[PDB]
């Protein structure tokens, strides 16, 4: 019986507009950085509801596990980076992931112009946005104990959408959905993981769990 859902479009801040453009539409060579990127994003969001629960431990009571699982799907060509960490109200989303200006976005575009290696990204503080680098759309799935779950999504273009997500339920975390591009799918192969996770992502706090098929 015909279900109702909101949806609300937001414009990207000019600059950070600028520097999705910039991201996709220029070559980089070590385009595998985008994974690191991620799981340091993850290993952050995990440290903060570590470091809650210390403090109130009913802030576990939607889960007491904390990792990261990575979830390569050769059927629909995507890379989904799950975690267990604090996650983000709609307020988070629509703030810091788009609407708001970010200090470091000039500084960093100034570098790529430069010739500045993309591995930099993550010094500059807009690390999220290295996703285009490998994939033509993004979704982010998310919980937090004080909100809903949202999905926010972007193929880029200026606009990203944030609308309650009707999705399997998460208990509390965020996955981020990498919608591949035709020619990035090296990305969705386990000996490719492995290899980028063991080079970049060795020391992380927290276990990680590659699931294949
Ligand atoms: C201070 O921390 C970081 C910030 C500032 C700000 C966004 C923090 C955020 O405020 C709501 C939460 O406190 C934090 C726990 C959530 C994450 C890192 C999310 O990752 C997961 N897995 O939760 C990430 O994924 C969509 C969201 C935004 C990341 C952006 C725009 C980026 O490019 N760089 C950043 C890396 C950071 O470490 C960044 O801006």
């Amino acid at each position: 019986p015909m279900e109702e859902e909101e949806v609300e479009t937001f414009a990207f801040q000019a600059e950070i507009a600028q520097l999705m453009s910039l991201i996709i539409n220029t070559f980089y060579s070590n385009k595998e950085i985008f994974l690191r990127e991620l799981i340091s994003n993850s290993s952050d969001a995990l440290d903060k509801i570590r470091y809650e629960t210390l403090t109130d431990p009913s802030k576990l009571d939607s889960g007491k596990e904390l990792h990261i699982n990575l979830i390569p799907n050769k059927q629909d060509r995507t890379l989904t980076i799950v975690d267990t960490g604090i996650g983000m109200t709609k307020a988070d989303l629509i703030n810091n992931l788009g609407t708001i200006a970010k200090s470091g976005t000039k500084a960093f575009m100034e570098a790529l112009q430069a010739g500045a290696d993309i591995s930099m990204i993550g010094q500059f503080g807009v690390g999220f946005y290295s996703a285009y680098l490998v994939a033509e759309k993004v979704t982010v799935i998310t919980k937090h104990n004080d909100d809903e779950q949202y999905a926010w999504e972007s193929s880029a273009g200026g606009s990203f959408t944030v609308r309650t997500d009707t999705g399997e339920p998460m208990g509390r975390g965020t996955k981020v959905i990498l919608h591949l591009k035709e020619d990035q799918t090296e990305y969705l192969e386990e000996r490719r993981i492995k290899e980028i996770v063991k080079k970049h992502s060795q020391f992380i706090g927290y276990p990680i769990t590659l699931f294949v098929e």
